[PDB]
């Protein structure tokens, strides 16, 4: 059933220019060896014609049959070479389709399993992948009418001739060909993929170690970082080297069948032509045959294996990218209101198992009034936000949004019904234009400027920032701040009900901080404000604080109210 | 270029490329033989065939067998040695390359991400590889094969076949010579758009979370699309040019020896020529494809991929300037700091740090704030080595930064970075990234005083794996990983970039304690927003575009700086 799917899969990847140049690989490889299983006949044809007659034969007759033996040489020739243009032209084409399908199909995977793997991890998976394809699609396209066509002309031709001996062993080679490597393919493709499981996990701590090198370089940690690479290369060798040796046994054992089996139909032959039992221009055929069944005898080895263990690496990767069993019930186009209330009841999580991070939180929050939520680190505030966010879909409890339940609405809806700033920042190596355009794609040049007055990002250093300033990896081109202020930014081209703010405004200074706050709370003005902070200034401002502590919300009310009553807070307003 | 692919190589990865060379370079001098032997064949067919030339033309045949057995025994051992050569010169590669970004500059490294230094390292792998195929099989055998057809159609004297031979070679070897260079280029760029292409897709895969929750599949998609179309048309290009120099090749090829296949046609229908040397010649005329098409490949693979491995040479070994300084430990114990008028900008287009003058001593603790812009990670990251073009001198001890070996400065001082840098890997790990030789207490015992010992009730173990970025931890317990780390070293001085915003006021106050008292000698440089620390301060500095505009104890600034007074009455 995954078969099928797979093919399906390799097919859809082809538009119509990719379905002709798979075609015409697939047309010119079956027509050349149709032609070239014609030239031993030719060879043997010109053999004869010449042995037993003294110079005494039709001159005209050994030109014509060397000029055919040439078309087929020269035809079989011109058929690689075109068939390798059309390849190429065919990987060109696929390759654009193949690379979109897996970032959109990226785009749809669940944050849980994307957090799985790294850069280096997904941009290398994709490498193996695309690889498999092209080995699938040239061992289709090349190896499957072409060697048949060739081997069964030449029993149907050896047999006709009614050598039984020849056609017999012949015929006796491929089927043990068939039989032992069959019997050896699986074995291979186990071995291969296992080690390009370890090549993914060798880019993986590649990429690892050059996306945290500042770390490693500052803590002089050079023989910690070259040791766990070494390891891994040493893993990766170790896997490599175990399936050459299985290869190599392979191919030395095929070798050495096709040297006893052919050789004795060689044997056979040479003495059927010392005993005149057999003629000059029959033993140059079956000679001629010998010879020219190695091409798709390799072609078949090439296919049984190729196939097999490229089919076993696909089928692995297609798993790990598609286990999509999301399929939420929710309401089609139900679009929300401008004054949205939340209420959170007796929820419960856990990220793995082992441990639980929500114990029962229960909440009730209304449009318009601002919350702070605050507690210790490791309590869960970015966790209940998270689940808020529907960046995590099993959780024990209700999440309601004005009646309506969290898993009934379409993570489409509930992203622009909330907008979360998140802990860290995620600032796109782009222009700055780029970044804002993710929050809104249809924002005008004076809607992405006048944001960035609202993020106090307008003017940096006395000087007018530009929409297309470039931003580095990791946005490290801008202070810590400057990276705050760009996903602060995005909220102003957002139209959200409700705002997260989780500690997204901790690297800013007291008085951008607040003009910033001031701004989200004029631009958004029925917008409910949840926001993460361990400082008092933020808590003071609320309508209400929520206390989270191991899981469970050990208090509520006005920060007054609690700044006495509250274990945590009396802690934080520990102020002189 | 060739010195670099050689070193690569170790005893066995020296054989294993001998013996590609030896192997491929006898079976071109057995084939050779080849098309003699069938003239020979052709000889007895119509001459001699009595019982002996019976036996000799079976001896013969047994001949031609043994050259193409010899030759595909030949072929196999070739590709089964590669293979090995491949696998053995793969991790020498890797780790030079690992060694080589660790001692590039952070300017230099913070250049390109992730997926385009991965992918850099897949492009210059495949170059090696093609270079080492091309110089053990297209060199020797294709010369021997060439020479050998030339030598021996001369000897049988006819000079049409050998001469029209030789022109071929002569018109080859000329033409694509003239069009390597044009296809070299046309590789290379298309192979630098390619790496473009990995770089926005690891930039894109990084920040997925970022374009999912701002439903931004729409920008995202077309941005790597149209990444893809640069690398289509890049890639179409240099199809174009490959595709129109192989139909040329050919099409040459179809008109000279065809030539020489209709003259020996006509010299044999005239009697002139015998069939023992027409098919001689059809049979050198076959044979001479393969050496014709190795030196092809010869011509145009060496060439591309010394030019594609000549440039990511360049962009990793480039360091033309290197201070030759070298004083050893520059310092022991206690430690004194002493800017005098730095200046620095990133891009000379704009200056950061205007003219800072600053003195700081051991055992004090120093806070510097200012508004997000003002440049107080610039100046932390100048003390601590990231950069060196700047203007003014920092002194450390008498001794200028410029003269400290940056091993002994990363010894000497201990930058507690506004980012934090989590490995993938274990917790253990993460802190024996600060002390290697860190026994398993040492590593505990740090756990404590970071705060990190118990997570939820439960004791933290050393064998805790750490997701990509960290994201397996909280915020803060990302913090204190970074802190964590601080206790296993042993530094002078210690820089604390806001590296505890994302904790709450009682772990803060907490750990900052057991920093003072685990570094009681130690000068602390503090960078906050908040006053918990700054009021803690033997010394506060407020720094505002690029220059320092207020010094003295933080009570004595509420009053005298507006700045100070406003942050203050955030209470
Ligand atoms: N690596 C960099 N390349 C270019 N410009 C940078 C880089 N890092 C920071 N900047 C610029 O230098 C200014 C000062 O740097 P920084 O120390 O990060 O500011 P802050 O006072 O917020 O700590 C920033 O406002 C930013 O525009
Ligand atoms: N993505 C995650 N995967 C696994 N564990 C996590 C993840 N995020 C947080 N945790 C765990 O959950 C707890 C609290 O998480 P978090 O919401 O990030 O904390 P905080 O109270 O600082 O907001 C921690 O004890 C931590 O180990
Ligand atoms: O790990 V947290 O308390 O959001 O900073
Ligand atoms: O970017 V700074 O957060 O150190 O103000
Ligand atoms: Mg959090
Ligand atoms: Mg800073």
């Amino acid at each position: 059933k995954q078969k099928n799917s797979l093919f399906n899969y390799i097919y859809s990847l082809m538009d119509v220019r990719g379905k002709f140049l798979f075609f015409s690989m697939l047309f010119i490889t079956s027509l050349s060896s149709i032609i070239i299983s014609i030239s031993p006949l030719i060879l043997a044809k010109i053999t004869d014609l010449l042995s037993g007659s003294l110079s005494n034969f039709s001159y005209e007759y050994l030109v014509l049959l060397a000029c055919l033996y040439m078309f087929c040489v020269i035809s079989n020739k011109a058929s690689v070479f075109l068939f390798m243009i059309l390849q190429s032209s065919l990987r060109i084409n696929m390759q654009k389709k193949m690379s979109l399908k897996y970032l959109r199909e990226l785009y749809n995977e669940n944050i849980t399993n994307l957090s799985k793997n790294n850069a280096g991890y997904t941009t290398q998976s994709l490498n193996q992948a695309s690889n498999d394809i092209y080995i699938l699609v040239r061992n289709v396209s090349q190896n499957i009418l072409s060697p048949v066509i060739q081997l069964i002309s030449t029993i149907v031709v050896v047999l006709s001739t009614k050598d039984w001996f020849s056609a017999g062993v012949f015929f006796l080679y491929i089927l043990v060909f068939v039989i032992f490597n069959t019997r050896l393919t699986g074995s291979l493709a186990s071995l291969r993929k296992h080690s390009m499981d370890i090549t993914l996990n060798s880019y993986s701590l590649l990429s690892d170690t050059v996306d945290n090198m500042i770390a490693a370089k500052k803590n002089n940690a050079l023989r910690l970082i070259s040791e766990r690479y070494e390891d891994a290369l040493t893993q990766e060798n170790n896997a490599q080297k175990k399936y050459w040796l299985l290869s190599s046994k392979v191919l030395l054992l095929n070798s050495l069948l096709a040297v006893i089996l052919f050789g004795s139909v060689f044997i056979y032959n040479i003495l059927g032509v010392l005993n005149g039992v057999v003629s000059i221009g029959h033993f140059i055929m079956i000679t001629s045959y010998i010879i020219l069944l190695s091409t798709p005898v390799e072609n078949i080895g090439a296919l049984l294996s190729e196939i097999r263990q490229s089919m076993s690496s696909l089928a692995g990767f297609i798993q790990r990218h598609a286990e999509n069993k999301a399929t939420s019930p929710s309401i089609p186009f139900l679009n929300m209101e401008r004054k949205l209330n939340l209420s959170i009841r007796e929820l419960s999580f856990s990220y793995s198992d082992d441990k639980k991070i929500l114990n029962s939180v229960s909440l009730d929050l209304f449009t318009g009034k601002m919350y702070s939520l605050t507690g210790p680190s490791g309590s869960g505030k970015s966790t209940l936000v998270k689940i808020i966010s529907g960046y995590y879909k099993n959780y024990f409890g209700d999440i309601y949004l004005n009646d309506i339940s969290l898993r009934n609405i379409s993570d489409e809806d509930l992203n622009d019904a909330i907008y979360y700033l998140t802990q860290d920042d995620y600032i796109f190596m782009d222009t700055l234009r780029f970044n804002l355009r993710l929050a809104n794609y249809d924002a005008s040049e004076n809607e992405i400027f006048k944001v960035l007055k609202l993020a106090n990002l307008s003017v940096v250093n006395n000087e007018p920032v530009s929409l297309d300033t470039h931003l580095i990896n990791r946005g490290n081109n801008y202070s810590g701040g400057q990276k705050q202020r760009i996903s602060l930014a995005r909220l102003f081209l957002r139209k959200p009900a409700i705002i997260i703010i989780d500690e997204a405004t901790s690297a800013l200074d007291y008085i951008n901080e607040s003009e910033i706050l001031s701004s989200i709370r004029t631009h958004f003005p029925d917008a409910l404000i949840i926001n993460i902070s361990h400082r008092i200034n933020l808590l003071e401002c609320s309508d209400c604080v929520y206390v989270l502590n191991e899981g469970n919300i050990v208090a509520s009310g006005h920060f007054r109210d609690l700044m006495v009553s509250n274990e945590y807070i009396s802690g934080l307003a520990s102020v002189t």
